């Protein structure tokens, strides 16, 4: 039952230890981390929420910041490490002010006012985009993709085929990513079924594919096992074994050349498909189901649906221009669908470790693209944080009293992300920080930032280094929620 | 939770320990290794990915390298030991550069640049093949086959019968290999069922074989057990017990003399076959099924398929010129199929251990054959790597900065496989290295290498010592990818 | 029984771990280290040989480098950390060359030639001093004193009172240092007895002190306890109790006002001294004895010496102008002695920890002063090492063959001390290293070094930053002896 100041200590320390760890991954010069499970498994990543999640972090405070990261990821998908470092800074500063005797009440008030002002400036200064072709969107994607231009171009190009889906606040663009070992990273103008067909004789290409999709399995209508002791029961078994074979005949009459199922397939049916040139894939994902349904313009059927007359069934079929089973990667690719258009961002690499990290990078980039398209952009490099820092310090006195301390803490904490990245890039973090602030004021350009390889100060938006607006809004908001939440803590059980 | 430089050590150390072990297997003068199971089993091999797999690899880094090896094996099937050694070299070199104070970031940048240049040069210089007969294909097969010209001739001859199949990026030539103790290494122009027939009276030869093959078992159409309490149910048990017998008569009328099944056989049928001299094999592999299907031109049937008219059944039969059951080796050989032609590369030896290793060698040779046919060849003996080192060191200058160090590390690392193979062959590795590099430049022949037997420098391509191109590309790509990914690691949990 | 390469590893690693630790203490921006004994004791220091000595370092290699440091300290007293870092560099480089396949023989040869050339250049380029007043001597003292100018001035000033003693290769100037808690650091133109007198009535000052010094105790000539059973024995006891009291009377007649003893004092004598105004100090060090003997011009006596006639005794007395017992610090100070002149460099601080570290600094400075006075000076900052580095790399080919590698290693290792200090000063170590080397060649001034606070390149000798020549000679020589000694190692038991 730790209490008093030795609660606030026990907390703050617990957070520092956490943030220190991911601090090394923040930025373009950030380094990776290697994690192993309690009993032998291994991941390597630069992703923040990943690192923070996989260490089983035992202190409650640490677990809370981890949850904050999770939240940040859920909201936008990037800016996790930023949120962590920022949170840590906020907390440490808050503690510092509190130890010097500043009332918690006041620290929290100042921090809140600061927060609201900050978010205000962030929403206000967001520079919005009109296109999807705008180089600022692709730039956002590149920065989030950690410098991969190929991937950024791929995602822009896919989003282009969508856009409408971006209008729904529930469409995660990264859902389009699909990772496959031994693949080559590329854009597929169709959907992928990541499974081998029921019968394979090597790689295979299909053209003018009329397909039938089932959220069922291709079995006859069943008769409960008990009921088979009852003549009529059995006669029903026979009857709908007959109507079943008739239905398969319907399938051939309609010219079906592909069948996808979410369940299994009868032996009789399997034979029918083999003899009549029909390809089958079983056990498809629900996700896969939805996407192929949309793309091919097919309607989802159950076994009973095959009892429709043939004229009514042709209406449930879908169409794809081509369809290709890759014997080397063991999946199937449907392209040229008669329904909505869509894409699959295929991410390839040699080994599991690498394709995993590349998928994470991909999804980061996708989310940040979408986030940019939805919310506009801002100058990256952490500069806009510095703008926010002086603007927040502006508020130091607009309410006089001890809330000032609180405000200062917030301002000072906003200085930290940048400093870290500069330190990560081998520079004198503090020096570059100060210099850049002075310069920002003197040329009045709050978009001036640091080029981390060359070491020269540049114009960030000019340099193609932009962050999505919502990523910053969300990062600051979440980091703030957790830090303020922790600072109000006085006792532990 | 080890961090900082003392992560980079524990990683690097863990890797050297691994690579050292397989280094002695690299080359034509490389030596073998012996491995034992947790509870009594034994392997002997010169193969890299195998040794690396069977080892107790506990460290995360080592496990990552094993995984890389696995990837290299998946991709091309040869060149694993090379990839391991190269990877290790890259890592140690990188560590050294980082220790003299080069920023990790810069090292990795330089290495990436080097990598890309290397791959470019590798692809550019690939020497293409235009025939399945080219003496360079057989050369590749010989070298990968560790000097065995018998096997190489067999694979050339076998690959020849296909050609149509190699065109599929999913066709593993090595899938043709089959190992049998007490056999003699030979080319079989058919497919083998590695099983004894259901009824054997000693070795037996069949000619003019009309055969029927089933992805089922030869049983009557079943009736669920419960339903038998229901008159109609039983009456149909009877009815399609009669229909089964008449179907067998159909088999006799068609003159079927061989039956292959992936499931079992009813006793009634087994008697039918005994009395009408029809040979039967049960429980065949999926491989065996697909192969015999393609080769005999038969169509796969299920029990229900025997209900067609006799005239219709005659269409799914297949035909083989001859068919021979070997009582000594206890398998069956189908030759002269009316379908596509194919081959079985039979690999024989006295003991389990040896035929296992000879099989590994065979598959390696097949894979390098196919890969040569697909991607061309390059000068082996480790020479082309020296050319690439000489070429990569070039960039040190063409881009200024500290990336140079990184590039140097890459350059210096490509030097290692050769030096290892030379030391393994009992030469002064460093001397031969220097001499050979100097010479390579002076005669401008980027293909001069060391004959590890004679000790004289020869032209490797003229000397018939060639590596498949894709094997080199994949090896460099993979070793690089893993080393770079490990060097970016800064912390371990 | 570790053997082969895994001896050379086990060694090299063991050394790295050691050197890393003291590397942080090297330089003007070096930081301190805290050590605790197996059972609760504590030291804080920047001294190298101290840090290295106090960790109980378990690996044989580590223990050897520690011994090397000890040696360096014995020889000159400064340059310990330099020697350690240099040794480490030499070893790591040597290992690197050896792993690439360079014959140990050759590495060692190259390193030796390099060593001899280096020492040659060091002896050749030593810039000698003529004075003792030369600002280059005081500069040497300041640099060694870690920037304390007060102390440097003190030591120069004392050495001035000696100089003759410096002519003997056996006089350690640092022997003049005396550390006292609660004292004030100052030069005393006399000698100090660090003990309280036999009888104290508070602080006390004596003038015109005629003193008697005894390497004995003031007791009568003894009679063995057995002998006291023998009349004549006892009569001898009486007799030389009588002649003893007479001798004390001689002591008063001669006007003795102070007596120093290395042993004890009789009760009768103690009374005699109390009643006749005579101060006594008992149990003085041998060191203290020698110094006060020299300074006061007294001759050492034993009890029997008091049997001389008075006229002959006056000849054994010594004289001091003044003599002062400080009741606050509890020691005694003799000044204005009629013998040789001498000094006591009194080092004061508040606490044990601090006065200890300050004594270490003092002795460092004293030794480096003396070393400068005896052997001349060189440009510090590690620059002269860089001169030596290019000069050593000069030798790379003057013998062609693989010794070249060895030579290079030596050269490259000489680059390391500087780099470390630059890294310690928060700079980019590698960058500053390279820049400075280029500049050194371009302005041809091999005395150009780095100002570690300002960050600008300056002329070192001009900047007052000089090392004693012998400190460098010794550092390089010793570091080399141990590194070469370790590299010849192939097996461990
Ligand atoms: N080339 C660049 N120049 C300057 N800043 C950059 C550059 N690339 C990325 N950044 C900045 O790096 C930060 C993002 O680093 P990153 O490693 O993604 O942390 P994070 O995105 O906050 N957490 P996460 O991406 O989920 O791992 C942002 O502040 C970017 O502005
Ligand atoms: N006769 C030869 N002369 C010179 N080099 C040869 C000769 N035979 C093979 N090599 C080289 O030896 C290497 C093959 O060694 P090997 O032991 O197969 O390693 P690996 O093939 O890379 N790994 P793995 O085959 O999976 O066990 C290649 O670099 C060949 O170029
Ligand atoms: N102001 C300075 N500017 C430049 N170099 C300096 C300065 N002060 C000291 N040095 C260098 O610092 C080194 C000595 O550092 P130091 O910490 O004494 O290590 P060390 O003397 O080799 N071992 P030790 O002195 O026994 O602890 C020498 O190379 C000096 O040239
Ligand atoms: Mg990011
Ligand atoms: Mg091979
Ligand atoms: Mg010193």
């Amino acid at each position: 039952i730790e209490e008093r100041y030795q609660a606030l200590f026990s907390n703050a320390a617990a957070v520092k230890a956490l943030t220190q760890v991911v601090a090394n991954s923040l930025g373009p010069k950030g380094l990776d981390a290697m994690l192993v499970d309690r009993f032998g498994e291994v991941v390597v990543t630069n992703d923040g929420v990943t690192i923070l999640t996989l260490m089983d972090a035992q202190h409650p405070a640490a677990r809370m910041v981890v949850n904050m990261a999770r939240a940040q990821e859920r909201e936008v998908g990037d800016g996790t490490t930023t949120a962590a470092v920022l949170a840590g800074a906020l907390v440490s500063e808050g503690v510092n002010q509190i130890l010097k005797g500043v009332p918690v009440s006041k620290v929290l008030a100042g921090m809140n006012r600061a927060l609201n002002h900050a978010l205000f400036l962030i929403r206000k200064n967001a520079i919005k985009v009109g296109s999807i072709t705008d180089d600022r969107l692709l730039a956002a994607a590149k920065i989030a993709g950690r410098g991969d231009e190929r991937v950024a171009a791929i995602l822009r190009d896919a989003a282009a085929m969508l856009e409408d889906k971006l209008q729904d606040p529930g469409f995660k663009l990264a859902d389009l990513v699909l990772a496959k070992v031994g693949a080559d990273t590329t854009l597929i103008p169709g959907v992928v079924i990541n499974k081998s067909p029921l019968w394979e004789e090597g790689s295979q290409k299909l053209q003018e594919v009329r397909l039938l999709v089932l959220d069922d399995g291709l079995y006859p209508e069943e008769v409960e096992e008990e009921a088979l002791a009852s003549e009529a029961g059995f006669e029903q078994y026979l009857k709908n074994q007959k109507i079943f074979q008739e239905n398969l005949k319907k399938l051939k009459e309609l010219g079906v050349k592909l069948i996808l199922l979410t369940r299994g397939i009868s032996d009789i049916a399997e034979e029918f498909c083999y003899e009549n040139e029909i390809m089958v894939i079983t056990r498809i994902t629900q996700k896969e189901l939805k996407r192929v349904l949309e793309f091919t313009g097919a309607r989802a059927a159950k076994r009973t649906s095959l009892n429709k007359p043939v004229e009514e069934l042709q209406k449930m079929l879908g169409y794809a221009r081509t369809c290709f089973y890759d014997s080397r990667l063991d999946f199937t690719i449907i392209e040229g669908g008669a329904g909505k258009a869509t894409a699959t961002v295929l991410i390839g690499a040699a080994t599991d470790e690498v394709v995993d990290e590349q998928e994470r990078i991909a999804k980061d980039a996708a989310g940040s693209f979408a986030a940019a398209y939805r919310s506009g952009v801002l100058p990256g490099g952490g500069a806009f944080f510095l703008y926010l820092s002086r603007e927040v310090e502006s508020l130091k006195n607009r309410l006089p009293g001890m809330e000032s301390y609180g405000v200062m803490a917030f301002s000072e904490a906003l200085k930290v992300p940048f400093r870290v990245m500069a330190e990560n890039a081998g520079f004198n973090g503090l020096e570059k920080l100060g210099d850049l602030m002075t310069l920002q004021v003197q040329k009045n350009n709050y978009a001036l930032g640091l080029d981390f390889e060359t070491g020269e100060f540049i114009d960030m938006i000019a340099g193609g280094v932009v962050d999505p607006a919502e990523v910053v809004y969300q990062a600051v908001k979440n980091a703030s929620e957790v830090a303020i939440s922790l600072l109000k803590i006085n006792t532990i059980i």
